[PDB]
């Protein structure tokens, strides 16, 4: 069979599989309703898409791709049953494409998106060159059960039925096949008889097969060590906070050396493993007439992001004084989660806040920043200071620095750019 | 690296440990029994340890175990408490299939048989397929399949079976090809919810590979195979029956979609020799009252015996049918009572066995004798009951005519009474 179909190439799910089925050498064929980043990429590459459905686009296909965004009644789906030609739907399809190729399928309840990335990051430098959504394929497994893969990671389980799925979901491991497990889960190390496949653990667990011990948390970033199995010790340096991604790497660093990748490459790709994204970027230290002060960048504008930033700071050092300067983004938000944001806001030791950031958005009244800080004032946790011009915040921010002073810029809005102006001034 | 089989010597257990070995893992196993099969396996370089003992488990990474082993194992106590994987016999056997080209035949009636001759037409063909890189399989109602194709030759005592059969048909690749019974309506009815090619066969006006002119002579049998760009093959079968026809086509359109030579197919068929105790031969015999034919059928349901008891007609002239009938459970015996009369009272002359319990209870009115009453009330043929197993020669010789076709009919210990009494009789 040599044309594949694909019918709403464009919807995520369907463009992937289908780019990995041309660099295969298939041909490839689809229709969708819009021309767009996606489609004139496909299309670029050298398939054939049409744009709106219609009966003649079955054509020379063999099979047909469909999603459930597809509807009973599409042309496409409709003539491809008459004319004969299987329709497959996009998990079968996808779970074909595994069958022989060597995939990892990272499962859990949580760190399933940070571990596939930490492995990914982890094959990449190992020169492995791998595919992920050569022959390795790293894929991110959410509660599926056709997945084939040769290796399947289940990060945590935090009902009987779910339990039941899961189990489904390992026992499709080929015999030879490895299940890399948290140790330090009980319902999962519960489920380990019944798993029927070699287990590989990892944790802090008293048992680990690959154990983490010290671990220590600098800044944002992580110390800790690991045992693997033959009781070799490794040294790790991971960029990112809390011992939860101790926890992700962990299991990357257990897929990656039961497959021979060098120590090095492991600990270079962690090393140099970012959030994918705006998160606790360090700016700089720098020495200001009242004290020598980190000035860090962070894009967490949610009252719960906001959150982990802080505890982040908090386990970071220990008896820091965490100054932050919040600047709300959007008038609408600040409405909607004001109360969350007076609570977690007043979780700080100094805070100046900005005014919103509004974002496309006309004023709200009481939902603003003067707004906030009264209400943050009325808590007393925190006496906030409100700095409308910024022109004014590097001199308000000199005022109240002590040695040792973490300062927080956060928010989404032209927060980092103003923070970064800072930084050039205090260079100067 | 290290496969172990707990009880290696079972047939089913070996041939996958044999396929695991030349693939050229290292394997190791244990019986209660040497044997055949252990030392050949040993021979090989299987570790076979005779009798169980925890400590045959050493360097190994997973266990396999057929359906024989039970709770009291010593292997599988310390396998489950040394954190070894236990795997059961077909999934293991299933994993096999993966990265092979596996053929699959499945079915209600037909499998045991289009399996075989799928086999012998491959080797024919100098594949060399490894038969229960080609893999060719008989899977008995199997979803762990993971074949290139698969056959369904029938499906007849529901929906939720039926809803098995296209799961199971769905385990294909999406490439891959189905190749099922068209003279079925039930699976022509199916055939929509495939979502794969499907090739069909048989004698119907819509067949993709279709039968024409067949008959029946000698108990061999001529049709002609029409392939699906009208070409024409002439086919002489060495088994007789329609059944056995439809079983050897679908055998050719595996072959044919594979691009085997016509040359080579027919040789194939034509020289077929049938699958055990299906249409048995076991020869010829002078008795004192006639010269007799004995046939071993595996029939147990009352459509497969009918088709058996046609089959026989179509090749006997003018000669008499005699049977030995052994119903199997007493549950299906109730269950096609009727039927089962219907069907055993199409014969010249009729022997009741016993009914086979496979461990039933007996049921009140399934058993036998019950048949036998309920056969002679019909007045076709007047049944004679033979429970004591040993005076079955003498009753037979009693009744017998020259030119006799005798057959030995069922699934239970039939067959095996069947042989002794050819054993008997050759002597």
């Amino acid at each position: 069979v040599q044309q594949i179909h694909f019918i709403g190439i464009g919807g995520a799910g369907m463009s992937g599989i289908a780019e990995i089925l041309l660099n295969e050498g298939y041909q490839i064929s689809g229709s969708d309703i819009a021309d767009g980043v996606v489609t004139q990429r496909l299309a670029q590459a050298g398939a054939k898409i049409y744009i709106g459905h219609a009966e003649e686009h079955i054509e020379g296909a063999s099979v047909v791709v469909v999603s459930s965004a597809i509807k009973d009644d599409n042309p496409e789906l409709v003539t491809s049953k008459q004319k004969r030609i299987p329709v497959i739907q996009r998990a079968q399809m996808l779970a074909e494409i595994m069958r022989f190729r060597h995939g990892i399928a990272v499962a859990g309840t949580h760190g399933k998106t940070t571990t596939t990335a930490m492995i990914s990051m982890i094959y990449t430098q190992a020169k492995l060159d791998p595919t992920f959504v050569s022959r390795y394929l790293i894929a991110e497994a959410d509660e599926f059960l056709h997945l084939q893969p040769m290796v399947s990671v289940v990060t945590n389980m935090e009902f009987e039925k779910m339990k039941a799925t899961y189990v489904k979901f390992l026992h499709n491991l080929p015999f030879y096949g490895l299940a890399v497990m948290c140790a330090d889960d009980p319902v999962l190390m519960e489920l380990v008889p019944k798993v029927g496949r070699q287990v590989i653990t990892y944790g802090f667990s008293e048992q680990a097969d690959y154990r983490i011990e010290d671990y220590e948390q600098t800044g944002f970033q992580g110390h800790y060590t690991v045992i693997c199995p033959n009781n070799e010790r490794i040294n790790v340096l991971l960029n990112v906070p809390g011992k939860h991604n101790a926890l992700n790497a962990t299991a990357a660093l257990a897929v990656a050396k039961e497959e021979g990748i060098a120590n090095e490459a492991i600990l270079e790709a962690l090393a140099d493993f970012q959030g994918a994204g705006r998160r606790f970027d360090q700016l700089g230290e720098f020495i200001r007439p009242n004290g020598k002060v980190r000035l860090v960048d962070d894009y967490g504008h949610h009252p719960t992001e906001v959150g982990v930033t802080i505890k982040a700071a908090r386990e970071g050092w220990g008896d820091k004084r965490i100054v932050m300067i919040f600047q709300p983004h959007r008038y609408s938000r600040t409405r909607d989660l004001f109360d969350d944001f007076v609570q977690v806001l007043s979780q700080v030791d100094a805070l100046i806040m900005l005014d919103v950031y509004a974002a496309g958005e006309a004023p709200i009244v009481g939902a603003d920043s003067k707004s906030l800080c009264r209400s943050i004032r009325n808590l007393g946790k925190v006496d906030p200071i409100l700095v409308s011009d910024t022109s004014q915040l590097g001199d308000v921010l000199d005022q109240i620095i002590q040695d040792g002073d973490l300062i927080l810029a956060q928010g989404a809005g032209s927060v980092s750019k103003i923070s970064r102006g800072l930084a050039e001034s205090w260079k100067n």
